[PDB]
């Protein structure tokens, strides 16, 4: 999930830069989550915070592909589905991203 086992010092990899982005989003995530209202915990979302949250991850890592159409329900629903759910919604790169914060929120916030 996101980086096993990883030592930024000489290791030049695809895994680290993709740590990078998702590491400086995180940031840019609680800025929009206050500007909206969405709160830390995926279970208590709704349709509007989850586009809300696709679609701002779709500009935080300038990704494309990804539909709203299929993320068309609440938090607890899109949590329910699990990651193969969730990555057959969403396209087979961005899909990984978006459930790597998205499960994130999950398991920081527990319930």
């Amino acid at each position: 999930h996101m980086e096993c086992a990883d030592v930024p010092l000489l290791t030049p990899s695809s895994k680290e830069m993709m740590s990078q982005a998702l590491k400086a989003t995180f940031s840019g995530f609680t800025k929009e989550q206050q500007r909206l209202g969405i709160p830390k915990d995926p279970r208590q979302w709704t349709e509007t915070h989850v586009r809300d949250w696709v679609m701002w991850a779709v500009n935080e890592f300038s990704l494309k592909g990804v539909d709203f159409q299929k993320f068309c329900m609440s938090g607890a629903a899109l949590c329910a589905l699990g990651k193969e759910c969730f990555l057959e919604l969403a396209p087979d790169f961005v899909g990984d991203i978006l459930w790597e914060h998205l499960e994130i929120l999950q398991k920081e916030d527990v319930k």
